[PDB]
């Protein structure tokens, strides 16, 4: 689980969005596992504006925070699950690291701010999802 608060926007993995999510919904890509809802406070994280290829994430199932390098955002094959069929998820970067599927919504930081969320894993590899593009979220 995990969320980014910029503005008065909540950005989630799509597949783990609540009801309060989709009823106050703003944008959603099933593509790149993303939904954004509108928020009545404030949220104060910073999104990055770069092309970072190093960071930190979260990793929940470990309760600590890893250094990574990871892949420019990209097309990548995702196998079916309980959520989606076998598809290209878009936007996405892997790295080497631990992930569960629990760990899904974990920040991925560099030194600029907020890169993406984790969103899919497995095999000693863990893939983010980028929100470095969505521009509007803080315009
Ligand atoms: N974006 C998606 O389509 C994901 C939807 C939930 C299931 N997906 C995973 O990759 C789970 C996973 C498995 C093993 C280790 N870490 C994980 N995060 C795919
Ligand atoms: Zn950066």
């Amino acid at each position: 689980s995990g969320a980014i608060y910029v503005g008065n926007y909540r950005v989630v993995n799509r597949h783990l969005a609540t009801h309060n999510d989709w009823a106050n919904l703003v944008w959603e890509d099933s593509s790149r596992d993303l939904l954004v809802s509108s928020t009545t406070a404030q949220g104060c994280d910073t999104i990055a504006r770069c092309d970072c290829q190093t960071g930190v994430y979260y990793c929940s199932s470990r309760r600590k925070h890893y250094p990574v390098s990871f892949s420019k955002p990209s097309l990548i094959f995702v196998e079916a699950s309980e959520y989606y069929p076998a598809r290209y998820q878009s936007h996405l970067m892997l790295a080497v690291g631990h992930s569960e599927p629990g760990d899904c919504g974990g920040i991925l930081r560099c030194q600029h701010g907020v890169v993406g969320i984790v969103s899919t894993g497995g095999n000693g590899l863990v893939g983010f999802a980028d929100v470095r593009d969505l521009l509007w979220l803080d315009e």
